[PDB]
């Protein structure tokens, strides 16, 4: 009942065989219906080149699969949330292969779709919890659609205001976040790791020798600024604030360094 579906993407041509073949690899009850839900909703042959790949991958499939389970299948399912991790799954594996090596100009605007994406995402998450009967697939497409042409990528409650606001909202934290959202990305990190070797092992030490001189110390400019020393676990998350906050300064730095070149 996955084969079915798989192929239903495929035209009335190709249309199973290969995707008999899998249909009792960890997930495909749950991948199944993603796909399901997804037609349910040009496209449909990309889609299909997409499902190619995960013909010829074995690696790639297993990781979709698990993308496609390890959703927090709380409400809303995260339909957007699943659909866009399921890129950055193939991103990565497609960067780990080497395909943007000598193109990270590509990459470079696939990322700032995929922020954008990102961003739509939360949007519209935010927007459902006030809609009845609307799920978030429906408005995250509308948003994606709309803005479609004014980002360079109908549903009943979504206005021209919340259009113009969503787009807005981008607009303001591409400017303001994009960089150093790059600087953290799966997909940019794969290349850095396959190009710029070297560059990387100074980018850990860099990090490492951050951590070494202002860890602790950073970490005391947090317990007095919340004003919570003692308390075990308000130190806990506050280490964990400044792990995040070096590992964004020492990246940000690399991406600077390494965009410069091209």
């Amino acid at each position: 009942s996955l084969a079915d579906a798989v192929t239903a993407w495929f035209p009335e041509n190709k249309q199973s065989q290969i995707w008999h073949a899998f249909e009792h690899e960890e997930h495909a009850n749950t991948f199944s219906a993603f796909l399901d839900r997804l037609s349910d909703t040009g496209f449909r042959e990309q889609v299909a080149a997409w499902l190619e790949k995960l013909s010829a991958s074995a690696e790639l499939r297993q990781q979709s699969f698990a993308v496609a389970a390890d959703a927090t299948e709380s409400c809303e399912d995260r339909v957007a949330l699943t659909w866009n991790n399921l890129r950055k799954t193939l991103l990565v594996h497609q960067a780990s292969e080497g395909l943007f090596d000598n193109d990270t100009g590509a990459l470079l605007s696939l990322g700032r779709e995929m922020f954008r994406l990102e961003i739509l995402e939360d949007i519209a998450r935010d927007k459902v919890r006030t809609l009845h009967f609307v799920d978030e697939i429906e408005v995250y497409l509308a948003f994606q659609t709309m803005l479609a042409e004014k980002l360079q990528l109908g549903v009943s409650g979504v206005t021209a205001n919340d259009l113009r606001t969503a787009e807005a909202m981008v607009r303001s934290r591409e400017e303001n976040e994009f960089t150093d959202w790059f600087s953290l990305w799966g997909p940019w990190h794969a290349v850095l790791k396959r190009t710029e070797a070297d560059r990387w092992a100074q980018a850990e030490e860099q990090k490492y020798e951050m951590l070494e001189n202002e860890y602790s110390q950073r970490v005391a400019d947090r317990l007095k600024a919340s004003g919570l020393s003692g308390d075990a676990d308000a130190e806990r998350e506050a280490g964990a604030q400044v792990m995040r906050e070096t590992e964004q300064q020492i990246y940000r730095q690399l991406t600077d360094e390494v965009l410069a070149l091209r």
